[PDB]
DNA sequence: CCTTTCCGCTTATTCAACCCTTTACCC
DNA sequence: GGTAAAGGGTTGAATAAGCGGAAAGGG
């Protein structure tokens, strides 16, 4: 039932997964607190099939709706988390997300030895939790810090499978219609982009060297910023990008976008993009891609 | 007989996707 | 001259991350 290649899956989890450690007030727990350790993926419902492919490839995880437009795969059963760990030991993450996995592995150790059933263990997990994802809430920071006391306190791209997973999460295949001082008054520019927060700047640099093309753009929106890896030089698209994903396939609905983008690349290589009829065929393809897909 | 697990649901922002202007390159 | 490539910029929602409530097997 191995619907998804394991490196593709590590790639897609580096893009979209999340490692969760909850420490909850519990009046009924001997220690005063209960714990939940989890791995999870939340996607738009149009990509349910990916989650079902993960779930059947791993044989763990519960699929459920998450709001009107999204679906989750959550793994919380403790012995099933051993499947998740074994996967990530064999096919390791490479983004900053690996730091969340490493903390996740440490909590798991605590919990395996049952120490989380004692206030000692809970405090160990609070320390683990403080650097994991968004850290401790105020209620929890406050419950475990006293007046006068102290406060609670990157790998290379392995292969194209990992890059196919990751792109299926964060990639964009875009046809750009540029107003131009050319005969037709429009230039067709193919754009491949991968977008990521600058905490992963070094991954972005590795994309340029791994693929042999492209460049990084610094993007800004008020107080928030991020990066894009971008490729538009047509010979690199044709000779580096397209063939890579033709061998190592994009998963989900994005596959249909990559198939359309490739159809435009064909028109471009035949020069039909410099014709009025070739142009209107590109327009029709573009409008039913991405946001415009029905 | 406490503790694990599931379930429905919510929130902030890092993503994806989008467009326009300028410069570089080469039958 | 005419096309390709790169520079320069935006937006809204699909992600990430994680809440509260409760089912259920268990002395
Ligand atoms: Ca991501
Ligand atoms: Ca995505
Ligand atoms: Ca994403």
């Amino acid at each position: 039932n191995e619907s998804i290649n394991p490196w593709v899956l590590t790639g897609f989890a580096d893009a979209e997964g999340s490692f969760i450690l909850r420490i909850r007030n519990n009046n009924k727990s001997s220690a005063g607190y209960s714990t939940e350790l989890g791995f999870q993926i939340t996607l738009h419902k149009k990509d349910k099939s990916i989650l079902e492919n993960i779930q059947s490839t791993w044989k763990v995880g519960v699929i459920a709706n998450s709001g009107d437009n999204a679906v989750s795969l959550k793994v919380t059963r403790f012995e099933d988390l051993r499947v998740v760990l074994n996967h990530f030991e064999k096919y390791p993450l490479i983004t900053q997300k690996l730091g969340d996995y490493l903390l996740f592995k440490q909590a798991f150790s605590v919990m395996e030895n049952k120490e989380h059933l004692k206030i000692e263990g809970i405090k160990r997990l609070v320390g683990i939790k403080a650097n994991l994802n968004w850290g401790l809430t105020d209620e929890l920071k406050e419950a475990f810090v006293a007046s006068g006391g102290e406060n609670i306190f990157n790998k290379n791209i392995p292969n194209s499978g990992w890059l196919a997973g990751f792109t299926s999460g964060e990639g964009c295949f875009f046809v750009s219609l540029i107003k131009s001082k050319s005969k037709l008054g429009v230039q067709v520019q193919l754009v491949f982009s991968i977008t990521q927060h600058a905490r992963d700047r070094e991954l972005m640099d590795n994309l340029v060297t791994y693929l042999g093309c492209g460049y990084i753009k610094e993007k800004k929106k008020s107080e928030f910023s991020w990066l894009e890896f971008v490729v538009t030089k047509f010979s690199d698209i044709k000779d580096k990008i397209i063939p890579v994903f033709q061998e190592n396939n994009i998963i989900g609905v994005k596959l249909e976008d990559f198939e359309d983008w490739c159809k435009v690349a064909k028109l471009i290589e035949e020069k039909k993009h410099l014709t009025e009829s070739g142009l209107e065929e590109i327009r029709n393809i573009k409008l039913n891609m991405n946001k415009g897909r029905v």
